[PDB]
């Protein structure tokens, strides 16, 4: 009785950038973990990686809060353990988390392109409002990230930028 | 000479549109004075349907703003009467409240399908920024309602979601 | 079993007193984004005519709450549009609400003679505190608006009056 | 190097019941959007069991800082979906959410037995103050739950007792 | 390494666009102390076009912000000097920046309908949330001052619009 | 449904540890009323044991709070009266509840076996928590007032050490 | 009188205990003014290996005070000079410090242990409280310390990691 011109290969696509979200939340979670191994000790990647698994757990929410909006289902699916349990440098890192959101940027692109093909006009709106462009400011951010720690190379500089910048 | 993309048609849409804002602005209203009279005596609904009332023609404002933004003319008609003179149970009412909201909702929506066709970029955005995500919240919302006034009840249950809810 | 000393004639006024004060309320509104129009582009006239929308719309509220309160039934009609789709100038439109306002007094003062004659004291003096001074002061200021829109004459002068006097 | 009286078989215990910790979160999270749904519509227990899928995330999280302390290496499995897709009533909800607590805290008395046959004291202490006691009162609060929900019954007493007791 | 769906058609928009809204603002700052000689002695408008001037400055140098963001390259190219030394009237100015923005609106529109040819999803929103509105409501605004500034004819009017409406 | 790894024995112990508490509660409080009785006339000693009264007391009211969290019953039985209708000196009542702490230290001890040779952990604890290091500072006051009370004497002494130490 | 199940071999290894914690602080001590030295000019280290020395200081009074409340006899031993007059580099003296801190971690598991297997209750769970978890928590921080400062090397890195991590 609410479902108004929410397609359901839409609601499909909704329940698996769900999966994709708390996949990503549980990397970063990972990751966040590894920096604080004393074999690690960078605590300051430690705290950027804690809220970023943070905000990925939170970006799976909206869609389930999206997908209770529109009349949908939830399903909910394993969320698969991360690729690596360990995740080498910080610029290995942080490269490997490059990766991850231009794979969850092109997931959300094509949700929309899907979204779009079958007319529902508000699921696009508020896909562009809540993640197309925090993507690319997310994006754009890691890139940065990794010129920076090409830069000051490994060593101090490594130790310098997660305490300086990271967190 | 203001005038700028903007399809005489979208002009004619967004004309009609007011309308039926205004329209359910004045269903809304009776509404809330039905709740009003001693043999319904539901005050919450009362201040619940004269709030939906004040919002809806403040949607009608947005779009006779909108009209003068983008160089069109604003013409008005008849606001019709609303279609029934008593709501029935406050379940009904919000019953009746649902079906009109997502009527409002399909008119937004084909509003917006005429103006993409038309390449009306900023009236689209427009109406996504000001209608698209605030219909799909209000239709969710009464959704809601009627789930709840099922699950109290008639009688105590409909005395207690009126005053503990609705306002 | 509330109903005492109320007619079935005074009932039938304020249906119609409501009706009245709905169609001033549509007509103010119409006016005041007539001035919204770039063509126009009075901001002060259009402020003017939004809060007097607002209030004769207040006014049909005060008679649906008085119609609930002395326990007659509410029934709405059809709020036709306003008279004309634009107002020409300044001076044209106020003196378009005195005629207005001027009418609107007259079925309150026929509202105040058939409740007279069925001895309705009640309704008599509410009809006086809420109504019968708050006309009368506001055709003088209608009055008062016009002489002086006809001491400062066209161009110049609308635009002073427009902006330093409504608004 | 900083490894000490921490044995091979407790690392193995924490790994799991950081997995177990998670999977707890995870079937909460699923309870608590699946009272967003509009066809259920209990906004306390939305509230209620989306806080306690951040705690046991928390405690997830405790345990890996717990496992880094000591000097065990973390090794995340997959996070199996949640049981059940839809949990029913209130009440079926907090009698699931029971037997998982209660569930969870065998294990953590299997950890604990497990770690004071090796010896260690400190793991011992350390699940003694942030988890045992802190399941024994979960579980006096969600047996204390179940009792008042079978008291107020279904309806009316649901959605109150979700309103005033859950969130 | 962060490009990711930014057609090369539209990076090159994009520095089209850079350079448009530069030439917008060096044209108002020749507008601004065009008021502020002696000869004009309109310090309103001087005013009221430093405040483009500024303002388009920032939109120029969102899209070079915006152009780094999507993994473009930034290529600069003259700023023509304005199309006349001097702008007339107080009314004629305003109509020579309304010709102006309903220029550059057309470009951000084409720019938008090549950005949507190639499928650029956030590029689109990023154009209207920045720039499709921004562009409307600054049109809208000129033309007002325009229909005022006829209004109030030369002389006095002009002084006093100048004055009490322009900054 | 409640219960989990809680034995029977420990409950049976849990009932008799809290009439041990509310016997030593009562103990206490005949030692202070004997204290205002104005042949003795100690008006720190009656608030010092009225004050350890009411520890006591809220001793037996946790340990009812435990048995309810672990899913047992209580079962109150009668609280015998005290040793004694009067204490004697100061130094005598505060002999009397060194040797009564003694006692109620020594069945903590048990009770804490007890629940160990059952495998309770959560027991244990609760028991380490709240009682075991409180009897132990008890149990130090104690023995340091009577040696206190002991240098003092007889006398002016005992006025001193009841009015500067004792409340 | 106050002694209550304090076994003599316990109070031996409090003693024991005692006198390692003064070893501790005598150790540091020593690191501090080192740190001190013009030749070493380090402030950080000195900052922080002065606190290590007073926290020491802190552990042995504890004891010295759990030895008096349980009822047993502090017998004090000489202190014995530290290992070396000099301790080389930074990450030398907190290599240093890791050692003597799993050392000093060992025999309280040892203490630990004595005091269990003579069932005292007590004093296990004051020396869980007080230290075990301190010192796992110390061991970690150390461990952190000598990666951070294998990761800064030597020069530069040894200056910042003092200056901006150590006080």
């Amino acid at each position: 009785t609410i479902r108004q011109n929410y397609n359901e290969t839409s609601e499909a696509g909704v329940n698996k950038q769900i999966n994709l979200e708390l996949y990503a939340s549980y990397t970063y979670l990972s990751m966040a973990f590894y920096f604080d191994n004393t074999t690690v000790a960078l605590p300051g990647a430690h705290k950027y990686f804690k809220k970023a698994s943070d905000e990925e757990r939170e970006h799976a929410m909206l869609l389930m809060k999206f997908q209770n909006q529109r009349g949908g289902t939830i399903v909910l699916q394993d969320i698969k353990k991360p690729e690596n349990d360990s995740w080498g440098s910080l610029k290995d890192a942080v490269q490997a988390a490059l990766a991850l959101e231009k794979h969850v940027n092109q997931s959300l692109l094509d949700l929309h392109k899907l979204a779009d093909s079958k007319g529902d006009a508000q699921m696009c709106d508020w896909i562009e409002t809540h993640f197309l462009t925090e993507q690319v400011e997310a994006i754009k951010e890691l890139g940065d990230h990794i010129t920076q720690l090409t830069r000051v190379g490994h060593g101090l500089g490594e130790y310098t930028y997660d305490k300086e910048n990271l967190g």
